[PDB]
């Protein structure tokens, strides 16, 4: 006798398990058990993944309902699971999205200068260099401090909440609440700080005193700062780190992008497609009885949308494990989700990775792992797949 198949399959972000293609071929919607002990439907084909993500009756908000089957424990207050919905209901969606575009004046040059400075420091210290802790994550932290309008010196402390905030735990995490409440108090102080006049927190600080938003709670204003810092920094930092591994493991692509840097955007789109940075399927709770493939999902059941199920589906992306720079459908991957909850920072995330890779290939054209790839230590029970350190030489 065997127990029900458990998720996640592997914390390794450098290879996709063979199980994924087996599930996709044989039962693209399949029952599994999550780390909390709950049962869930794991969806692993492009067609069914997109169906679930495009049907709002599969609700993100309702995953926070008391007594629901859970992928993992909440690390935020339950209302914050509806964060973007709360922002939209507050009339703040356009302002938030405008503040996080990479097209802001001097934002791309700041990104380039910051990446170049980080890399110069690594070259001065000499190999080996840790491309996660001393490049990708500081670059992500600096970018989001600039985008939020908060002092660069405040970034490191805010960043150090994230190894706990984005845990994927069977049980509530006391440290998550300590850090959450402290980070909220910080952002509430930012809103009352007269020096904070640029970026997202500068714009929120002004809207807060605007009569058209007098009804919006101070709770939400602070929450936007904490959540956009946290989600943006952990997602861009983790993607860039694991994208650098994918690139280092493909020296022919690395040499090509070094020689023809105009291909970097198409390369990053492929690196997004094959990226394993999301450690769990995207969770949704059915609010009605809904047919998904051969399964009638019942109201109240948990559904998990496995992004690498969709992104490695050969019926949508032929030769899916291969990086092809001339695909007919290159942005049709689900690395940023799909539908109601499509990532609002997708443009910023792309530019972070493009500029990071562009600077790295210019400064370190011969970059390569300094340890055998199996020696990378993959973080467990976390919402992202990342190596704890990424040691390279050049
Ligand atoms: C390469 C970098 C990034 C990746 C791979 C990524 C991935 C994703 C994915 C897959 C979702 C959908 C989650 C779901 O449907 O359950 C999402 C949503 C979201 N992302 Fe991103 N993201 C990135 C960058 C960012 C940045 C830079 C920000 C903000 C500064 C951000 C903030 C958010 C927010 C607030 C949501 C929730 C949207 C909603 O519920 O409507 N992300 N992201
Ligand atoms: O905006 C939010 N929406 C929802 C759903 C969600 C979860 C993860 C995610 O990543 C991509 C995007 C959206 C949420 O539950 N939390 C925040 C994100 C967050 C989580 C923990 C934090 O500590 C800070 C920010």
């Amino acid at each position: 006798a065997t127990v029900l198949l458990e998720v996640p399959f592997s914390a390794r972000g450098d290879r996709i398990p063979d199980a994924v293609a087996e599930l996709r071929t044989r039962e693209p919607i399949r029952k599994v058990r999550t780390i909390t002990g709950a049962e869930a439907w794991l969806v692993s084909s492009y067609a069914l993944c997109t169906q679930v993500l495009e049907d709002r009756r599969f609700s993100m908000k309702e995953t926070a309902a008391a007594g629901a089957p859970r992928l993992n424990a909440l690390t935020v207050p339950p209302e914050v699971v509806n964060n973007m919905g709360n922002i939209a209901d507050a009339g703040l969606r356009k302002a938030v999205m405008k503040a996080i575009t990479p097209k802001a004046p001097g934002l791309e040059q700041f990104l380039r200068d910051t990446a170049n400075s980080l890399l110069d420091n690594l070259i001065t210290e000499g190999a080996p260099a840790d491309l996660r802790n001393d490049f990708a994550d500081p670059l992500a932290t600096a970018l989001h401090c600039k985008v939020l309008g908060i002092p660069q010196e405040d970034g490191p402390k805010l960043f150090r909440s994230l190894s706990i905030a984005f845990m994927s735990s069977a049980d509530p995490i006391p440290a998550a609440k300590i850090n959450w409440d402290r980070d909220i108090e910080y952002m509430a102080g930012i809103l009352e700080n007269p020096n904070i006049t640029t970026g997202l927190m500068g714009e929120l600080s002004r809207l807060r005193k605007d009569p058209a938003y007098s009804h919006v709670s101070d709770e939400l204003f602070a929450t936007i700062g904490v959540t956009f810092f946290g989600a943006g920094v952990i997602s861009t930092g983790s993607f860039l780190t694991t994208a650098l591994i994918s690139l280092i493991q493909r020296p022919q692509l690395r040499n090509l992008l070094h020689e023809k840097p105009e291909l970097i955007p198409a390369g990053v789109e492929e690196l997004l497609r094959i990226n394993l940075s999301f450690a769990d399927g995207l969770p949704r709770l059915a609010t009605a009885d809904i047919q998904v493939g051969d399964v009638l999902v019942r109201k109240g059941e948990l559904v998990l949308v496995l992004l690498e199920g969709a992104n490695f589906d050969p019926e949508h992306f032929p030769n899916p494990g291969s990086i092809e720079l001339d695909r007919p459908n290159p942005t049709s991957h689900l690395a940023f989700g799909r539908g109601q909850h499509f990532c609002p920072g997708s443009a910023l995330g792309r530019r972070h990775a493009q500029i990071g890779i562009e600077a790295l290939l210019k400064k370190m054209p011969g970059v390569d792992l300094a340890v055998p790839i199996d020696q990378l230590v993959w973080r467990t029970r976390f919402q992202r797949r990342i190596p704890e350190r990424l040691p390279v030489l050049w």
